[PDB]
């Protein structure tokens, strides 16, 4: 495509699924694009997925700048168990999305008051089941569960924000202190104890 515009038709897509090909990738954004009717015009909207196999990242292009911008309201979607983490190219300078995709929660979880943080998860739980037992209280606006920088696997702990912010205490009531086997859970608003 046109090169004056390459770097407003590029996203980073980090916390990919391990092993993922780059083929799956392409056809996995195609046709959640196609499906969900992100796109302006026939055809694929991506072109081209670079896949980072040592830090799980991927460079996806796109065809057009307005669907790149759509693109990014998939921030969240879940892949193989996977929230992917879709944004901008540290070097792109304007590009919000137009429209909101059901069932993606983000992964941008700003300080707020009502930010959630979840502690002494077991390891071995993918971001799509933390997220299935917090939404059990109520519908998610953003999540993520923090991932080792070195392998990509859970460090036991998330942080989220519901919908409602009333569900928030009720969260608390019902997550602190459990125990999930030989763990116990701290749910607290993460302002209280954050560095």
């Amino acid at each position: 495509g046109s090169q004056m515009t390459r770097q407003a038709r590029r996203l980073y897509v980090g916390n990919i699924p391990f092993g993922i090909t780059e083929e799956a990738m392409m056809d996995f954004f195609n046709a959640q694009m196609r499906l969900g009717g992100l796109t302006q015009a026939p055809g694929n909207p991506v072109l081209a997925v670079q896949i980072n196999q040592d830090k799980n990242f991927a460079f996806l292009e796109f065809r057009s700048v307005d669907e790149t911008t759509q693109a990014m309201a998939f921030d969240g979607i879940i892949f193989q168990g996977q929230s992917l983490k879709i944004r901008r190219p540290h070097d792109y300078q304007p590009e919000n999305p137009s429209v909101y995709v059901p069932g993606v929660v983000s992964t941008v979880v700003p300080d707020s008051a009502h930010k959630l943080f979840i502690g002494g998860l077991p390891n071995y739980l993918n971001d799509d089941q933390v997220k299935e037992l917090l939404t059990s209280f109520g519908p998610l606006k953003a999540f993520n569960l923090v991932k080792d920088s070195a392998t990509g696997l859970s460090k036991g702990y998330a942080f989220c924000e519901y919908v409602d912010i009333n569900v928030t205490d009720q969260a608390i009531a019902g997550l602190n202190g459990m125990q999930l086997g030989d763990k116990k859970l701290l749910v607290q608003r993460a302002s209280v104890g954050a560095k």
